[PDB]
């Protein structure tokens, strides 16, 4: 089964008031729009967070093989 959402979830409560501090000083007084540019923060993030769990796998098969060092 995809678990993808569920990372989606768990990030959205982790940078919930981070992303809020943030958007509040680019759209100030529209809590509409500000919950917008949070929504596509979290989007650009998951990327982020994708291209860090790659480097985590190879780090993982690394530890396994010990071929180096």
């Amino acid at each position: 089964m995809q678990q993808k959402q569920q990372i989606m979830a768990a990030l959205n409560s982790q940078t919930a008031v981070q992303f809020q501090q943030y958007a509040a000083q680019q759209y100030p007084g529209n809590y509409e729009q500000q919950q917008i540019l949070i929504r596509q923060l979290q989007e650009q993030h998951y990327q982020q967070y994708m291209q860090q769990l790659y480097q985590v796998q190879l780090a993982q098969q690394q530890a396994a093989l010990q071929k180096q060092q």
